[PDB]
């Protein structure tokens, strides 16, 4: 595959459904070596076992809110993978309350610390720690959403910390460059992961008339992360079918 | 003057060159009734006497930082202004250490935390607290610079806080648009106040070629928060002689 | 009013629905002097009409078609205003058949040409053809629409042309600015001129909950022309009640 | 490869230094089955050359400016190929006098009109002449240039062309994508092809420190073009190694 000898650690997988769970099947099908980390020990076992299907019994723990869990995740890492090719940052989260209602009265200081702390940070936090473990040609990929570019219904707060994030990728990309390090992200259409509504209006309004899969996000992040996409970097590639590019399909 | 008739709130006034100061000059020239804040001890004494000489004598303490400080700065406020028309966020701040250098390795987690929250949250955190002092028709406006769009060489941090200022704009206006509340950003140009070669740069690859003034600013600003504007909102206009829009001017 | 002392020249007055009419209220009200142009012999009548109720006598044919028809008309402009500030571009074009049913099956190449030269190299042609009677402090400005930066159904070529007008505004903008000139667009949202259900649902997602009117476009142009807008050059203004920078606003 | 099955027809090979090339000989190695076509005689051979060594016999002659001259090459690849999946469009071109010296001076009606019909109309004339002939899945792509979104220095009316043609992108994109096709285009950063001081700039302004190559450049085009990016459609994907996210890396 066009990742054949790359190591890449993906975060965030949670479930089968999950979008790193698809970036996961895809990189390995490519044949890249991999690396995953679980938040808490409620995945442990469960994440082991997503992991071995895939050639791996790398499995680190990593709590992405603490830097010194980032650190020892990857002083672990380091005992197997001196050396790594980049890694999958695919995690978002903001307290329950933020996501429904009027913005403006839903958000709080705390909610917006929270949401920007681990939507956000969190990717330049294990950029940081990992920095000198590295390769030349090493790539770094999020996944953002429209939400960013776009004031949307209920995202609320997450929708500020995702455009954070976006410039996070910028400012990632063009400090780490100069070493041979690309970062990018993907801006992916919705998908049903750990709203049915929603789904309904975007397959009608997308130009593909349908909404993108795992499969779709994973086969883009795959490139995104390998020498293909060698001269991509601090790009936010729209992976929606076409979503955010149309307007007034509705009518 | 097209402002007659508005009482706007006015943030972030330090000296006679604080952009704050440059908007609260012309929103005064043409016929608003002003109120200022002031971040501290320090600055009081100068705040005061520049409210004075615009005919404003409504000079309130205020710490985005807390929102038990804005709380009561909003109470104070409406003893005079039970209802207003708006107010400019000249807020932004981020730590020292986190303006310098490669990106990646300035930026921490602290860092990060207080330049969001100065930079961004505390627009929407005062958005909140005055929401019903609102008159329809109100604007509210912020100021935000390039390196949100960008990656801009030491800006780092800010960058990012900046991104999710221009997303709150969005956002912002958004949910408050149907109670008659406009919100919009000026994206400002460079400007010295409280960078030589940087300056010298810009003036000779902008359009108009030099650098914009917080009197360019100020008339914007007058502008979008007059009804002039009432077609604009959620809109991030570039108020840097077009510096953004061209590229390569320097070969 | 803060437009005078300046001779803006104003093109498109078709009716009182115009926006370009719109426009020339809101320079008259601010204290412009203006100058008049028609499209042909079917349109004269009412032009010198609208201009007699402004004040002004300058009522001057020209088709965009013709260099010749320019070059006569700036000649003629010439007689009275030896140099002016600019002028409203408010000219757009595309053959019927163009703006109906599937893009691809109703784009040809006349249409497409038609399109863009009436729309789009007409701007630039007509700053051609003043650029020595322009003063320093000039701004010239045309209208523009989102089907530029999104496919819109049945716009069609009109959005390939306003994109190509788009980009006009920020090169007349980078060639004419060390002169004194300033160069931008309003974006304008959907307005009933010479559709019904797309208002319908314009009116309801937008953030300040209405379509914006010729005044509303009016008054942010007469500022674009201003000295007051003296720090904006190259750039397209939203002035859609924030329209295009929400989504998913239906559900 | 992962175009292994597709079938797909290449414009612009002008020579072993032209994008084009560097694309086919990328979908090449991929497994795709191509089909080239020249402007004129003066290539014909030549081109029938670099045809052979990517296993290739299809080799047809095509002036995009001319709709009769379209339809008689899809005509006769219909005869080879009654079904193929989509086409590489590298085409574009201005009368040399456009591209030097002040844009406002340079550009001329017919020098505007030229470059819009052949490196913007073209694109979707070709996608009209050949619209049944495309099986589900299929994708076209066509190249731009940051001179689109940005003014830049002697590309002049070429910039207005390309703003056109991502326009062009977006529309025919939505008018297709129900038909299971999609259409994407590739920014390419500056490379050498049939100035140097310019690429010396780019190389210490890019985040990667370097230009992009016909390599970079044609592995994101079959990647563009391959069932891997399915979700994608209507997007402009960057590949100048970061160039244009980034700013003032020159200070
Ligand atoms: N699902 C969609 O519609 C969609 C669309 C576009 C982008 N995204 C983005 O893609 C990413 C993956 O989302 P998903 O849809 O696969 O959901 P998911 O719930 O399946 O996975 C997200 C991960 O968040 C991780 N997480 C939360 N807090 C963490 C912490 N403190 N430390 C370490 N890990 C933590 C969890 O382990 C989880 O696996 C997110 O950043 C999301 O915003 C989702
Ligand atoms: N000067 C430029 O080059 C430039 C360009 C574009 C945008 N901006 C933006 O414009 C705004 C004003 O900047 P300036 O150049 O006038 O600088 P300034 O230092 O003169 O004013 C900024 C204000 O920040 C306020 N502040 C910081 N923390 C605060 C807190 N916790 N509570 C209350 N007030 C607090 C201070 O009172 C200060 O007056 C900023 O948001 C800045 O990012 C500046
Ligand atoms: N009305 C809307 O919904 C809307 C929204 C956004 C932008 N716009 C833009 O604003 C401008 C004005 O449109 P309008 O709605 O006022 O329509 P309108 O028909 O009232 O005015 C447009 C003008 O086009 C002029 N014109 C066409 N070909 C010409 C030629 N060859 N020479 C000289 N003049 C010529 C006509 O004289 C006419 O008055 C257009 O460029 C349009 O694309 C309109
Ligand atoms: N070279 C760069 O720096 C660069 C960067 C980004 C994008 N691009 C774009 O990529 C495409 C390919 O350019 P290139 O750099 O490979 O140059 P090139 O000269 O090698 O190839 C371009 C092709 O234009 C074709 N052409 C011109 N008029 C034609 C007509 N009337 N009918 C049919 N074919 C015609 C020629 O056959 C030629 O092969 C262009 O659209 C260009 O604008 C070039
Ligand atoms: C793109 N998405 C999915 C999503 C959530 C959401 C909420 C409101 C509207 C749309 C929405 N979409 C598409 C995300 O990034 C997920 C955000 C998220 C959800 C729950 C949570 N606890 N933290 C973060
Ligand atoms: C736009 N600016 C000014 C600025 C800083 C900066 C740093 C690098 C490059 C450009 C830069 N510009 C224009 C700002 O927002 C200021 C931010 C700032 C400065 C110090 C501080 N302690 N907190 C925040
Ligand atoms: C913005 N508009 C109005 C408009 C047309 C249109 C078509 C489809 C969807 C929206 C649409 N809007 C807002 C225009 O620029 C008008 C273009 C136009 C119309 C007729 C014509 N003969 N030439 C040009
Ligand atoms: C991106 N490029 C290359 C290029 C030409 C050019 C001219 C001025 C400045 C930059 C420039 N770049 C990068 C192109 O699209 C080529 C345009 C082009 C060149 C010659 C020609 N006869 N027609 C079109």
């Amino acid at each position: 595959g066009f990742l054949s000898g790359k190591r890449i650690l993906v975060t965030g997988v949670a479930s089968k459904l999950s979008i790193a769970y698809g970036i996961a099947q895809a990189m390995h099908r490519e044949g890249a070596e991999l690396a995953f980390t679980y938040q808490n020990d409620k995945l442990k076992g469960r994440v082991e076992e997503f992991a071995a299907q895939l050639g791996s019994d790398i499995v680190l723990q990593c709590d992405v809110a603490e830097d010194a869990s980032i650190d020892t995740m990857f002083a672990e890492l380091g005992k197997v993978w001196p050396k790594f090719d980049g890694f999958v940052h695919s995690i978002g989260f903001a307290p329950g309350d933020q996501l429904d209602g009027d913005y403006v009265n839903a958000v709080t200081r705390e909610g917006f610390k929270i949401a920007h702390d681990i939507s956000s940070y969190s990717f330049v936090a294990m950029a940081k720690a990992c920095r000198s473990m590295l390769n030349p040609g090493s790539a770094l990929l999020t996944l953002s959403y429209l939400g960013a570019e776009r004031a949307i219904p209920n995202y609320n707060v997450m929708g500020l910390a995702k455009a954070s994030l976006e410039a996070n990728v910028r400012y990632m990309a063009n400090a780490m460059g100069p070493e041979g390090v690309r970062v990018n992200a993907i801006s992916a259409g919705p998908i049903r992961t750990l709203f049915r509504k929603m789904l309904a209006h975007c397959e009608a309004v997308t130009p593909i008339r349908r909404t993108v899969t795992i499969e779709d996000v994973g086969n883009s992040a795959a490139f995104l992360c390998s020498d293909l996409s060698a001269g991509i970097s601090g790009e936010v590639v729209h992976v929606d079918g076409g979503f955010s590019i149309a307007a007034m399909n509705e009518l």
